């Protein structure tokens, strides 16, 4: 769920997830997608698309486990939705701390609505 | 300071170093140093003694600057007495993810005016 989330999100970053993540460019955060503005809005674009994918869980209220082992996210057994929820997770955090080199300040409160439409995932 | 340190801790364990840490066994925490329990307790010995070589500057309370750096602790320039603060503080919290394994609870509150006295550094 969103709490693990932003957990996961924190612990590779080291950066305060809903300050820096809860609404950059048009796919980070809140509402859907749109057309990327950056690499970091991109891994965002991505992990939206794979929520796609989630058979009938929820993947912002339903909780799962996972541990923070030798500094490596490693999602637990779970059920199948909540399993492919906690990987979708993963990856997006491992993505966002990749590309913190380029991220913008400039696009961390972006006005979503402006955003062009994105393509089909 | 206690902060870095502190925040080194959860970046490297995912724990709340307080509650964790913050009076385990002879040597994590507060008040000096004792015979060690186990190898968390171990670890927190090395650190103690790790601070007596520092008698030019603060390990309680002077700040110094850090960066989580592709989940790694790097220790910024600062002066000689913060840079060798900076590395005892990154060296305890590399050493107590490393002995998670054998984390006791038992001692997470220990008592620590009954430890037997400790060995000279
Ligand atoms: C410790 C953090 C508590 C939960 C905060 C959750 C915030 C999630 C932020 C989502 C942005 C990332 C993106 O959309 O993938
Ligand atoms: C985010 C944490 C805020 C600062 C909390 C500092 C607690 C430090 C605990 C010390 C225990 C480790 C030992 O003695 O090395």
């Amino acid at each position: 769920s969103l709490f693990e989330l932003g957990k996961m999100i924190l612990q590779e970053t080291g950066k305060n997830p809903a300050k820096s993540y809860g609404a950059y460019g048009c796919n980070c955060g809140v509402l859907g997608r749109g057309k990327p503005k950056d690499a970091t809005d991109r891994c965002c674009y991505v992990h939206k698309c794979c929520y796609k994918k989630l058979t009938g869980c929820n993947p912002k209220k339903d909780r799962y486990s996972y541990s923070w082992k030798d500094k490596t996210i490693v999602c637990g057994e779970n059920n199948p939705c909540l399993k492919e929820l906690c990987e979708c997770d993963k990856a997006v955090a491992i993505c966002l701390r990749e590309n913190l080199g380029t991220y913008n300040k400039k696009y961390r409160y972006h006005l979503k609505p402006f955003c062009k439409k994105a393509d089909k995932c």
